């Protein structure tokens, strides 16, 4: 009769490895009914017959459907993820591999695609995923048009979770119980927090005390998080990671979705924290049903200040030079 | 042919309300068959078969069934959750309910239960609930006899619970990412450090100075943290909290039956922590497949310490007069 | 700051021990917010506390809390879940025990909660769980007024799970892969549809020929199943079942809330099937996003046929009996 | 101290897009530690890597690790799920994709994995996802030297997963409620069973008379069903699909470690079913904590006999090749 209840849907911009890995959650958990978009024709069929078979096989009902026109893919979707664009610059070494590289190849795609969410879906919660992410999401932002609160870009939950993965082995305990963050921009100035993290909310230090781990043993930690990007690139050969991207990804998503109120690390709008305006860069916020809900400024020691201002560079260069190009 | 993979077993020994309620949660998550156990008989069996319908509804296959021996019940229990006992003294006014009065009548209880599983299954992994907590989960040691690493008792993760969950309805924020831990006697003696407070690892320190909570919240949600126990017997009418401290004796036990390490704490064997000699107390523990795998010691401040303290000489008194008190 | 994704939100009215282990479904599966109301103070507002406990402990957020006014406990719930009334007659033995001796005690209740759901909620979607179920159903809908496809009743479901557990057992299968119905009137008239019994879809009729499971057998199942809410009553000694009644609504009204459209057996509205119309009688349907969106109408043989008019003639009786109450 | 509960260890011998998805399956739902083998080096642990992050960001806690050795990724697996292997022959069109093509390309492949086995863990579960997967199994099944009921292939859950979408679409249900099987060899000779199709146990005849499907839609589906292998194929590019079958083999996976006792058609050996001897098919069977625990013949029309005799008479003639040409 009338629908009454609608499931939530959420389009996946790029269809990929990244995009369809994000449908494959969608499909597994009954999250939402999920659209593959994406320039090339035909791999979004497959995967979407592949990922509506997973529903059965799983015993969840969501519908997974491609759509090659912006309209279709864009039209009633609650949240958007972006992943189109590149991952390597062609013709160059993956010892050489720089997400900033990408920045003149995946620049007009992002633009695009944010006009045409202005046009389609102007309400819908953005989540942009392609490199150089900061600065992608600052363009998409420009190009939608949407509310600040309403556009965020994944990167350092992913990062935290690196960081997160490495403490918990050096402690042995579940990563659920370790809170670790990585705050700035999503690349080599990325700032691991080594002093805020917890076992539960007990300070690091005593662990530091009680020989448990040692203090060179976490700051190499900190550097093999800021690494982990480009050690993935080198050991995969081809392409980069995505099922850890994808999962952030989606824990945003749901987060807003069901209006959770995670406290998540991302790519969010400045509006005067650190002395920053006009810009996005990696943050701790509070994702709700209201989008960004809250942004943590953090109290930085003159390391962490020093890290940060690189990474508030880096990515004011980036913006600078995107502003260059169009 | 041969079963080569086989389900895990939890022995819920009492089948009342929380035992009942962590009957449910494993047959939702088909997390292992269950066996309820208790005195009174025909009810557990009425829960089993009640318990065993719910595995059809939610698409789960677990065994869910009532045992009345302590052979049948205990043999082959991964782990054993013991509720068995008494949650209010007869005749006494809500407004005066207190968990030690327990003491009289749950330790017997807890000691025979013991004395069955040294008997039926001492390789088991032990988790107490029944109050007053830690001076049964003493008592169920000494009974049981398992090694120390593998028995605990359940209430700093419900405290901390309570204490999570009123912080992050002050901060707006899911109680995933608030951090905040009660350690000491599960009783208002009990301990919630309100200093140590963090959201994803951010000091609560952060939301004070932002003018988003103040000290005297922080202290105010402590002292309910401490009631809370009491506040839901006097609401109910009968009986008291079931939920939540099922929940918590199960993630303890799928921390364990999983080896996830995680870090709960707990009513844990003190051997030097603290400065605390055989008995056991709330305290950050890890539980994995070796049962307690670390006792996490805090750095506690004077005033932390001196609560702390009166923590520890609330049940080491009660060990005393318990071991005073005990038929030879 | 705009709320714009927000959280469903299910009434649980009548918060005895079916009305908070529903509850409990909703903090465990972060489902949904949660009202308890029940007219016995200071209960509700115990278990609401333990709930939002439990969302700590599992990690999920969800509001749960009591509320005393209708208007409080009804506004804004997309999903209302009726346990209000009495589960045994006072004084009344155990061996003694019926289900629609409590139509003089739970009509009244039914009738009131009715009323205020068309004040308060008029677009819900209100699943009837107090007993005599299917007499209930009728109550409630002539009294809340909503639309035939918004209203329904729990029983079946917790009936044919009962059937699926026992065939289960004797095939030494999951549950999972044995669809066993029945239908008709939630009492001693409820009719297990053995010939219907199938092991992911394989006819269980196979199954008696490859002796894994006798036609006595199955039978003496079908009675087991019959009889098995006295059974529970009578070994519980106070009361009657909850969890399995509980899970059974929530999974109704998941599949509503999510738009599922899982074939569920459950109290419907008649408009003709079997010749039945205007009341409310258990058979298999389709509950979605848009309410039941299907009503099966399966061929029955002479026997079944046979036992579903019984199973109509103890509910036409019933409804006759209010209808000369109030 | 002592390790008393062990988590379960499953080893994906091929780290390409299936293995890498059962693990990552694996990781999402802490089912088990993960062990990533390949002969392509640095892949593996690129993926475990990656796979290993996703367990902070869903608070899970399992190893996923590489391994480039058959016996540090075998020794200890409860489970191994096989998919290493070709999965399109070079320089052939997709437009003429056959899956009995690879049969000269992983036949040995098949072969080795299993001579490790049976050296390394002969007490483990095997799934065979590498193609043409009913030879496959029988492959793995002499090499391996395992107990028959400790073997099976991974095929008959996904074509049937494929044929359940289908029908659900038409009847605009859920696919949780509608039981579709697919019988016989895993190619273009599978039996999709049109006439067993049930929807929560109701036959879909009721629904052609009643005016919801047609004869003539239910007869596309099943084509549909056939030939959707291929249709990926062609689709994507290159390789072939992932998502489902990763999904499917896990679901086989979870039975048996969790001994759900799920009915579930995979390929299985035959000691009488249907006619058949010494070789594996695709049929329904119970998978729980004993491996396949039962194999369920089903009553064939004339039809259906037909069908499935020509998906026996494929299978027989490649297992009789592939014992020609096998190496000493
Ligand atoms: C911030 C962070 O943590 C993180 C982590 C991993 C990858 N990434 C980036 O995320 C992006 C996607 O990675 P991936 O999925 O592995 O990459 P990949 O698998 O190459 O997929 C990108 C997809 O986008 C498609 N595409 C290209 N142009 C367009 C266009 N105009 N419109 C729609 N689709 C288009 C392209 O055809 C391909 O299907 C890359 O830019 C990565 O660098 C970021
Ligand atoms: C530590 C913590 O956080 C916490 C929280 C809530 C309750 N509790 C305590 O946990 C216990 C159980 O709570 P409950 O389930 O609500 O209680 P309740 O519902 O009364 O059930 C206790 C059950 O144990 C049974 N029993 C009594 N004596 C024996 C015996 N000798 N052997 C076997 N069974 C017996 C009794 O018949 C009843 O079925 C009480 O002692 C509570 O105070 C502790
Ligand atoms: C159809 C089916 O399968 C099934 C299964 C089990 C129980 N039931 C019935 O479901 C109902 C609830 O069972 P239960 O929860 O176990 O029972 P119980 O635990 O007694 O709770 C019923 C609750 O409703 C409350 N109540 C009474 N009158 C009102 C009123 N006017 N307004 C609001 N609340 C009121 C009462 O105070 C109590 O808290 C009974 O009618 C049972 O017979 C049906
Ligand atoms: C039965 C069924 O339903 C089904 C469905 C889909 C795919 N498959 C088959 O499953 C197989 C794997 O598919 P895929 O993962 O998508 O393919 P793909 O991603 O190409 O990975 C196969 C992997 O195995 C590796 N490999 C090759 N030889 C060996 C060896 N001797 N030892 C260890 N690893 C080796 C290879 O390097 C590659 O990483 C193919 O044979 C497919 O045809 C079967
Ligand atoms: O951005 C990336 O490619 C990464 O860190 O995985
Ligand atoms: O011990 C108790 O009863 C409690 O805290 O709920
Ligand atoms: O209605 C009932 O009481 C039952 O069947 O459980
Ligand atoms: O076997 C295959 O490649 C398939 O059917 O997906």
């Amino acid at each position: 009769p009338a629908l009454v209840q609608r499931r939530k849907k959420v389009a996946m911009i790029g269809s990929g490895m990244i995009g369809g890995t994000m449908g494959y959650l969608c499909a597994l958990r009954e999250l939402a009914d999920v659209v593959l978009y994406d320039v090339v024709k035909g791999m979004p069929e497959g995967k979407a017959l592949d990922l509506s078979h997973v529903t059965s096989v799983v015993d969840t009902n969501v519908s997974v459907r491609a759509e090659y026109s912006y309209e279709a893919a864009l039209t009633g979707a609650d949240c958007v993820i972006v992943t189109a664009g590149l991952t390597k610059v062609p013709g160059k070494p993956d010892s050489e591999w720089s997400r900033n590289d990408l920045l003149p190849f995946n620049s007009k795609i992002i633009r695009e695609i944010g006009q045409n969410i202005k046009k389609y879906c102007p309400k819908t919660f953005i989540i942009v995923v392609t490199n150089p992410l900061d600065c992608m999401v600052k363009v998409m932002c420009e190009a939608s048009g949407v509310p600040t609160n309403m556009i965020c870009g994944m990167a350092c939950m992913l990062d935290s979770g690196r960081f997160r993965r490495y403490v918990a082995d050096a402690l042995s305990v579940s990563p659920r119980d370790v809170q670790a963050t990585v705050i700035g921009t999503h690349g080599d100035c990325m700032v691991p927090l080594v002093r805020y993290i917890t076992v539960n909310g007990y300070p690091i230090q005593k662990f530091i005390k009680d020989g448990v781990v040692t203090e060179k043993q976490l700051e190499e930690i900190a550097e093999h998080t800021k690494v982990s990007g480009g050690e993935i690139v080198r050991f995969l050969g081809q392409g980069s990671a995505y099922y850890a991207p994808a999962a952030s990804a989606v824990a945003m998503a749901t987060s807003f979705l069901n209006d959770e109120k995670r406290v998540i690390p991302c790519s969010v709008y400045c509006n005067g924290e650190y002395g920053l305006k006009d810009m996005f860069i990696g943050l701790p916020a509070v994702i709700g049903g209201a989008g960004i809900e809250r942004v943590i400024e953090l109290e930085l020691n003159e390391e962490e200040k020093k890290q940060f201002q690189k990474s508030v560079d880096d990515v004011m260069a980036l913006n600078k030079a995107v502003a260059a190009l169009q």
